[PDB]
């Protein structure tokens, strides 16, 4: 009953290829082995994911045109964000068939938790690389979930709105979307305002929270527990796919929000609490050393230890420099919420609860 964990080396150094984040992975991956964390969990060497796996969200000319670019590209979203650079392809199959793995581990019930660090690239569109996301490995874990557990609640508490996780299925009751993201004109994907709540039958089943700047533990917990506490009762989930993306963190050179891994940590203690089928996902992170420190963090919480605050002596101990302590300050800055409009964000979503189901 043990927390599964997505890992190999193989996986790490593929993952530690992204141009965007390199050696990333491998952080994330020592800090969380430094702590002897991995000693406490079941380690699951992922799958690499068939063509047929990826196909299920992606359309094919995509996926085949990833492969020879591997080996109008501006069309398929590749570029700046997504470069076509030698073994993308093979990068995007492994954090699929990560993701995959980890959700099949799910539905065999070899465990309640899996985690796949490397995993959270939700910008990602059927025929279209989108915010560094070559393949969106939230919707085939998601899709993957679906072949056992009935309803499938999505939640995305990484600084940017989980666009391509929602699209995906905006227009199904089956999973619902919860987002918690900055949303700014200008600020990426720019797309998920309240008023987003899902298209037809799956209207109301798409929940956005649009935040602004400075957030920090308290509040950001505050309205985190109020959304979800009323998407359990109302939704009802059978199982739970959730993406902790890490620029919300202070000291993200993003510098949007300004969280600690202690207060998204709650939520997730909250999430785990309903004690369902749980799928972890990774994402944004753009400062390593807090990103690991984050991850390893909540791979704590997981498995419901408290860590030492000295940071381990291992590969990667420098970046942890000076004070080589686990725990985040809080910048300075403001709080650029305004309580009126997060008690008027918070009713237009109670009122779209009442929908469901
Ligand atoms: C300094 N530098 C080289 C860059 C700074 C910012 C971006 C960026 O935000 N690009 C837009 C895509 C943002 C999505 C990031 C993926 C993510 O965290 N998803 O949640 C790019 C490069
Ligand atoms: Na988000
Ligand atoms: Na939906
Ligand atoms: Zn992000």
């Amino acid at each position: 009953l043990v927390p599964v964990y997505i890992y190999s080396p193989e996986y790490v150094s593929m993952c530690d290829s992204l141009a965007k984040i390199p050696k990333r992975a491998s952080m994330v991956h020592s800090l969380i082995e430094a702590y002897a964390l991995h000693k406490q969990m079941r380690i699951v060497k992922p799958k690499v994911a068939s063509m047929e796996e990826m196909a299920t969200f992606h359309t094919d000319a995509y996926l085949q045109h990833l492969q020879k670019v591997s080996q109008d590209s501006i069309e398929y979203g590749l570029g700046y964000d997504c470069p076509a650079t030698e073994g993308i392809f093979d990068y995007a199959a492994a954090i699929g068939g990560a993701t995959i793995t980890a959700a099949q581990c799910l539905i065999d019930g070899m465990c309640k938790v899996a985690i796949n660090w490397s995993g959270g690239w939700h910008h990602a569109k059927k025929d279209e690389a989108s915010g560094f996301c070559y393949l969106n490995d939230a919707v085939l874990g998601i899709l993957r979930l679906r072949r056992k557990f009935e309803r499938i609640l999505y939640v995305d508490l990484d600084l940017h709105h989980g666009d391509g996780v929602e699209d995906a299925f905006s227009f199904t009751s089956k999973v619902m979307t919860v987002s918690l993201h900055k949303f700014s004109p200008g600020f990426f994907p720019g797309t998920g305002d309240v008023s987003d709540v899902g298209l037809g039958k799956g209207r109301y089943y798409s929940v956005n929270v649009p935040i602004q700047d400075g957030i920090q533990d308290e509040k950001y917990y505050q309205i985190c527990e109020s959304v979800l506490k009323e998407v359990y009762q109302a939704f009802n989930p059978k199982a739970v796919v959730l993406q902790l993306g890490a620029d919300t963190i202070a000291g993200d050179p993003m510098c949007s929000f300004n969280m600690t891994p202690v207060g998204i940590g709650k939520c997730l203690k909250y999430i785990l609490q309903w004690q369902l089928a749980t799928l972890i996902l990774g994402g944004g992170g753009y400062n390593l050393a807090n990103t690991a420190r984050c991850w390893t963090y909540l791979t704590g919480v997981i498995l419901g230890k408290t860590l030492s605050s000295e940071i381990p002596d291992h590969e990667f101990f420098t970046a942890y420099g000076p004070d080589y302590v686990l725990e985040i300050t809080p910048s300075c800055r403001p709080d650029r919420n305004e309580p009126h409009r997060i008690q008027q964000i918070l009713n237009y979503i109670k009122g779209n609860l009442k929908h469901v189901v």
